[PDB]
Order: structure tokens, then sequence, then C-alpha cells
């Protein structure tokens, strides 16, 4: 049992049959980023809430450059009421304010902040934890990172396998993957890149674990 097999058992499963190619949607845009801060103990579809509500308003809309700046300089409860939705709305617009000003400050623009973007850089930033780091690396900045959660570590129980800190539970994704590299790629054709693999798999347990399913 390592994390190549849980991939094939999954992938058989079709689990993403109807998801876009990064399964996260808006993957690789501002908005994944927004929504990898936003969607920390809560439900993806308050997510979506909060996120149509920026939308609305009309401070979120089609140049990710502006839209950085945007939430940057935003009034603070302006942004805390959109945000309602998702919850600690509060405390996530504040984690989103600073965040983005710190990227301007560091990074200058969005473009070169999925460049140069760290994980190390983005636990310094103030309530952002492991998981919305990775969500972020992985779906907003396409790094070879997947994330794991609570999800992820209930998931792998059931089978038989208990790793309950966060780093070690991606190591054991990660690695089966890297160990089986061709062969996890070659079960899309090589039209695939690393990233977006984790991408999907990360997707596929999720997608999984809300279908409340048995492999
Ligand atoms: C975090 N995230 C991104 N896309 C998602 C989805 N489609 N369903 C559920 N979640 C949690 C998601």
């Amino acid at each position: 049992l390592d994390s190549f097999e849980i991939l094939k058992a999954l992938k058989s499963l079709d689990l993403l049959k109807n998801a876009p190619a990064w399964w996260w949607p808006n993957a690789l845009k501002f908005e994944a980023l927004l929504g990898a801060v936003l969607t920390q103990n809560t439900k993806f579809e308050a997510v979506l809430k909060s996120l149509e509500n920026l939308k609305n308003a009309f401070i979120l809309e089609n140049d990710d450059e502006i839209n950085l700046k945007k939430i940057a300089y935003i009034e603070f409860s302006k942004l805390a009421e959109c945000v309602r939705p998702s919850g600690f709305y509060n405390q996530k617009a504040k984690r989103l304010i600073d965040l983005s000003g710190n990227i301007l400050k560091d990074f200058q623009s969005f473009e070169n902040f999925k460049q140069e973007v760290t994980r190390e850089w983005l636990l310094d930033q103030k309530g952002i934890g492991k998981e919305s780091a990775d969500a972020i690396l992985c779906y907003a900045c396409a790094k070879e990172v997947m994330v794991v959660d609570k999800y992820s570590y209930l998931f792998l129980k059931k089978l038989g396998i208990e790793i309950e800190d966060y780093d070690e539970l991606q190591h054991f994704f990660e690695k089966g993957v890297q160990e089986n590299l061709n062969s996890a790629l070659a079960l899309y054709e090589n039209t695939i890149s690393l990233a977006q693999l984790y991408a999907r798999f990360h997707g596929k347990i999720v997608e999984f674990s809300k279908q409340k399913l048995e492999l």
C-alpha cells in the first residue's frame, strides 16, 4: 500500500469526470489563491459564495494584477463583509489584506509571486497554515506540491495507515508518485505535469471523501 496504488484505484473511479483540468475552479489564477485562504475551516461551497460576492461587487474582475492591488488596498470592513459566507470573516479579511500587501511588497506582482513564492514565505504570513499555503503553491502557482488535509488523514487511516503530522502525510502522498513517476504520468499519457497530477490527486481524495465512497 503506497500512494501510487491509491492513485490508480482512485483514478479508476472517475471522480473527476465533471471537474475542470486542475480540479480547483479557476486554478492558476488569483481567485485560486483567494479560495485557498477562504476555504480554511469551512466548506468550499461557502467559499464559492464569498467569491461570487467579490465578483458581484466588482472587487474581483478579469485582471489578476488589478485584483491583487484591489485586495491589498480594500477597506478592511468592506472585505470582511463580502467574505462572510466562508466564516471567520474578520480574520480572513485581515489575512488576505496583509497577504496581498506583502505579495506586492516582496514580489511586486502576482505574476512574479507565482514564480518566486516559497512555502516558508507563505507560512510567515500571519494566519496562513500549511494546508492553505500548499493549496496556493499547487493550485494558484503550479508548484509540485500535494495538498493534504483532514480528508486525506481519514482516508488513509481507513486504509490502515495513520499519519497525523501534516508534513509526513504529505510526504507519504508525494513519495508514492515520485517513486513511480513514469507510471503515474502514463495513467494520463504524458499530457499533464506532476503539479497538475497532484492537483487532481488531492481533488480525487476530496471528492471520494465528500461522496462517502469505499475503495
Ligand atoms: C478546496 N477545493 C477546491 N475545489 C474544491 C471542490 N471542487 N470541492 C471541495 N473543495 C474543498 C474544493
